[PDB]
């Protein structure tokens, strides 16, 4: 299957791209004026070892900028420009009006660099956990970049990680909960059921064998401990120590997506 | 003066906030239903040493969520929760309907964490360069987060760095330029002038004493070398070696804003 | 708990209201001009037996039209104006500038009439099924009114029914499936898992004891037959015969929401 | 002439379609991922006797989903799948990427079902009134579905009915009017004239031979009684009794558009 | 009555204002930063003889910029700063945060200057025609400023002129018409009727006593010659000669709104 | 170079066009219905002596209306229909569906007429100043048409004038300044620098040899007197007297863009 198929042929994610171009040109592209519309060719370079992510998003930038692009690698491919003499790898060949190419350049690269950075981070941690013989799942969180959530959750997937719920309207989560606030797990979980119905899971962030059981009792579908039912462990986990997984179902962490370094990309005309 | 005064009392940056809340609740907040509207109090904690940034943005989230907030620190303040027993510092006190508080929580913290991360990174590098006796400026770039540019450039400022031009519609930049493509620096710079006029500067990314001079000749306002007039050095600079500044006017780097770690923040009800 | 708490204090649902007012006044309200801003009082009448639904939505219309409203009944209340001499019941008392009241009037009533119609339909069918001793759930579908989905799903809830998944991004559903198209239930269900992760359920529309088992095998969370696991029966069910429920978990039908009659409402000034 | 020609080649009605697709896919189409992009063929079935309406709207969904569609019937055609062995009639043949077809499916059918339901209702009542030898007009109202007004008014037209004014910015209507509130019909009608000018009609909802005459006096273009000049009768009329038309010009009723049942439609791949 | 009452308390015209502020501040108000939030007072001056128009629009700018404003004149008032020593007249007194005042300044004045310019032009021509004893109407056209149509039509009204139809969706107009294109006036007018119904007038741009009669025949509500029924004369009319009115009902001209000079306005702090 | 190259291949300026079409057709084009889709040909006429401006904007209207257009003149061309027998000049040849042509007509012409009017005004004043041997620049201002700023600034350029800064986020301007309000030019200019950085100029509206010098001192890039550094004179200048230029760098005036007459354009089908 192809990840980019998760994206509806049309929808808001495409207006996002447009909005991002506007963000770069509120009133006039001077550079395009000076450069003109002559057809040119260009190479899109990956300049660091990592996983290529964001292809369809960058593609959308290339389409709205009316350019012809040929990708040399499939999304998900691991790139190692280091084990290259030049230290860079051409991942795509682009042709079109000069001005168009330069207008797409920054925005497109801001997409790839960040998308790949996350894909790469996710992949390192999932494969790292997989190497210890862990059979469970590594997921993300809702601590995403305001307005960039679709792109980031998508990169998590390509990285080989679980995205965890998408937003507050998806799987319910009754988080630490003194504030949740009165009744019970048992009535907080009943109310949640009452509204979310059968098609959406309910997760409870418990604190004791009792807590959990009361949730399993109420019918919670997932149990969050935070230091037919599913067990999730979350909180300050990272590619570090940290190897301390055990037979618990889920391990969530923002480290795969928030605050992560980027994978450098580049674009130069023939 | 107050940085947040750079933000127009009303404008698109406020619709952004709204859009970000929608991004978190496409259809129903189940958690708010279960939690209810009872008034509660909560503390907003900074959980890592760093500079507090994003106050007005987080404030906008708190206003649209109709809450009462009292900030204990001014934006820009350096926080050191490490030199605290608990390892966390209350930066704001919030009151309002339970559901409202929990709805604002994630989005608000995604703002602060990232805004502060950048503010912090910028501040470290500017102060680091300042300690060596450098008198010039450290700037950012256009390699920003798609759709988050306003927030990121703003954080650069608070961090104590220059933002450099904002977008393609601001200071012109005739970048590496074989593609720029024919004529001269001299006619590329003339055309640019022809369109941008006197109120906006023109920068040329040169390669030789000649290149530069030809630009200084054409009237360029800034000279980019990239390894009454101004000299900018850019490319792969970071908090690392790297201390190799000299009397050149500008040093630009994405390290102060792109791929930077985040400053952890937290929110819990009384 | 209060249903209207499912709605985020702020989000796109409020811009919807605005857009709906624009839909009614593309360029000038002549009636408001002629009527003026004198303060007036008005009664909002329910003119048919049914369940009151859409309160917060109508409230939003009243707020943006800057009016003062006092509701005499809570959302969900069953109204029986028939068992009233006048044949109408005042559900709300409104005060404000004349023009404002008349501008809010139609839009507000279009909300209530439809919201209540659905609430009422849903309630009749759920209570009807409940009277036969059925313990399972009655749900809706995705056959909603383009652009009005939030309002309609919400009314389903108030009606006492399950909303079923909200959109294609929620619970996965592998519907009739020749088109789904090759591999297996088993690999269609694996791929779905691969993308949706643990926080979202997967439903398969099966055709045989085998089909189902293969799904239960693959790990499907729900089984749709369409004439720890859950059984759903769907297709042409209505308040009619039709009483033919049995111990299967879910019965979905658009009859509770699509093509339903409306509950008449009214508004007249003192 | 062709009804769909009423729709501007481009305008907001097309963004509506997009918005409706977003409404169905806030973040990821899982089904498309699993199904893939292989080309498939499909039949669009009408499953109930009624008039086909909404063609260009459904077409817009098919275009934005990049599919090839061939319609077998013209909009307005009366369909009678009942007088068919299978009980269904193929109204369109569609080809394109699997995922695209399934993404367009629901939204498209929600359009057709509702559009046809209204077209059908309108047509039944207009033809019903026409059979008694009535020569006047049957119109709709402003009690439309919030945000769907364009689609519904359009269906009224295809149904063979008058749409009546479109919104508050069109023909003025001085409705029951104690609230309209002081002066006269005569000065309310003068003020209205004062603002609307000659290109837009003014209607007054009168109560007595005097009322009307005073309006005809003031220059009203239409007279609404509500139980060179035109007479309109409105209020609780329906396909029921109700045959009680007489030589009055207009009979308005929401029954042709609000609360109406839908015409079932269907889509299955080869 | 009050003209500004034509504007719905809420609707798209208010988002327009916001959008206009964004147009002035894509990323940062530097001036506000430097000026600060200290409360200041300011006078809004009219600097040329003319009619004050655009009050509610400017008011909306002042509200979104959170300022306190007190108007010294009612909209429509004729101002003659020339017959003043200073040559300027204070039309409004404003108070609020410094930065806010300066941010509202330009946008607000761009509103007033243009709105008043049109109001003034319209008023001169209507009163000019009225002085010759003409009893008919002077109207505008659809040759308005892209995106500013609401503001301009509104100013026409205040100027004392007719706005004529608002857009293509209002009164139908079968303009010069070889292109309209085949059949007849008689079938073009029938088709138009067929779609627009009774609540909207149909105008035909005729060329001969026959043309007109055929239209009056078909049922046209207005007759446009262009050099119970109504006669309109249009084409190149202006405040110039040009006094050549006669007993024909309407005289339309863009001169009252398009290409018109502006009325200078000003704003300075205490 | 080509001016229209200043416009990004895609961005908000294109949504503007769409929005402008919606502004003309909120609900139904009756005229298109009656006219039909038959292919027709048409000539776009310039009806007054002036400079052709707005080509790409009008082109965008023609593209969204799906028409084929062939321009007979390049943007910037000076047209003199007066020195033509007919008194009109065909500037473009258009082909496409009848309805489409008529729908594009008004909006397109509203673009050209205004764009050319400004281009023409600007050109007259720049060439007028150039004829006296002035070597400096003539610029515009921020007194533009709300929402039309991009189109107007663009026309200024084609007219051969400087646009001056675009918005408040570009070149800083510390205008009359009692309100700016305390400290100094020297600290207002320092604060401005502090936020705008090196890539954006700072202009100070001075009053005395001292004022200026203090600014030149603080580092201002431009000096505005208003009756390596640059001198600007602004205030009430026009094509009138007024020839009183001297060796000062800039002369700004709204006369080239605000309140200017329009250049008449026309469109008729074969
Ligand atoms: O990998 P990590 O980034 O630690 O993310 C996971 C943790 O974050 C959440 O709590 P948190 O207290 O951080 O929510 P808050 O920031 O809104 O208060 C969650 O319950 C996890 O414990
Ligand atoms: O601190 P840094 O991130 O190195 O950013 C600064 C460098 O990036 C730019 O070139 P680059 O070749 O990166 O532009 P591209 O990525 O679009 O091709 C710029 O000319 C600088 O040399
Ligand atoms: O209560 P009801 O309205 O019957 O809704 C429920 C039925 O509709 C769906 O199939 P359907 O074949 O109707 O989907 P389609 O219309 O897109 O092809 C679904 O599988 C159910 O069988
Ligand atoms: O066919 P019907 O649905 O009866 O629609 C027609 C009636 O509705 C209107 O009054 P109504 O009192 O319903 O307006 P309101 O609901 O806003 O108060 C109108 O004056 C008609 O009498
Ligand atoms: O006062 P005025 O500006 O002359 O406006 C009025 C005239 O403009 C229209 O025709 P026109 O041929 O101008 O329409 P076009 O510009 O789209 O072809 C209209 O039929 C009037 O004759
Ligand atoms: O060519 P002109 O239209 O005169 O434009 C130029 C003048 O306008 C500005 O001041 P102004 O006092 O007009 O700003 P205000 O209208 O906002 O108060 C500016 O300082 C110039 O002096
Ligand atoms: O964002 C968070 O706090 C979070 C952290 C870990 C898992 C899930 C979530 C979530 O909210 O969905
Ligand atoms: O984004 C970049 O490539 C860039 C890098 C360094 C300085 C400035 C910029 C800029 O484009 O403004
Ligand atoms: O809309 C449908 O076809 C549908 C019908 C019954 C249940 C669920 C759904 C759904 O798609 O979620
Ligand atoms: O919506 C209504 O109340 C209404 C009812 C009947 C005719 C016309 C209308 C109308 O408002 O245009
Ligand atoms: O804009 C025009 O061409 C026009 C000119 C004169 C009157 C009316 C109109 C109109 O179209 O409504
Ligand atoms: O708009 C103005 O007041 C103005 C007037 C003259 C030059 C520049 C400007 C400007 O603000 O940029």
């Amino acid at each position: 299957p192809v990840y980019e198929h998760l994206l509806p042929v049309n929808g808001a994610w495409r207006q996002d791209v447009t909005n991002w171009l506007s963000e770069d040109v509120p009133s006039f592209d001077f550079g395009g004026y000076v450069v003109g519309s002559d057809l040119k060719e260009a190479n899109l370079y990956c300049k660091q070892d990592g996983m290529l992510c964001g292809v369809p998003f960058a593609q959308e930038v290339f389409n709205q900028c009316e350019l012809q692009v040929e990708w040399l690698f499939k999304e998900g491919s691991f790139l190692e420009p280091s084990k290259n003499d030049s230290g860079k790898i051409v991942v795509a060949k682009i042709t079109g009006p000069a001005k168009n190419i330069l207008l797409a350049e920054r925005t497109a690269l801001n997409i790839l660099s960040r998308s790949s950075g996350i894909a790469t981070a996710s992949h390192k941690i999932i494969s790292l956990a997989r190497s210890t013989g862990y059979k469970g799942t590594i997921a993300g969180t809702r601590k995403t970049t305001p307005g960039l959530r679709r792109l980031e959750k998508y990169s998590m997937l390509v990285g080989g990680c679980d995205t965890h719920r998408y937003d507050l309207s998806s799987m319910v989560m009754l988080k630490d909960n003194h504030i949740w606030a009165t009744g019970s797990i048992t009535n907080a979980v009943k109310n949640a059921r009452a509204v979310c119905g059968f098609a959406v899971k309910i997760e409870v962030e418990c604190l004791s064998e009792d807590e959990a059981t009361e949730a399993i009792e109420a019918g919670a579908d997932v149990i969050m401990l935070d230091n037919h039912f599913l067990l999730e462990c979350s909180g300050g986990l990272n590619l570090d120590n940290l190897y301390l997984c055990d037979d618990i179902d889920i391990y969530s962490t923002s480290s795969i997506h928030q605050g992560t370094p980027v994978i450098d990309f580049s674009l130069k005309l023939a």
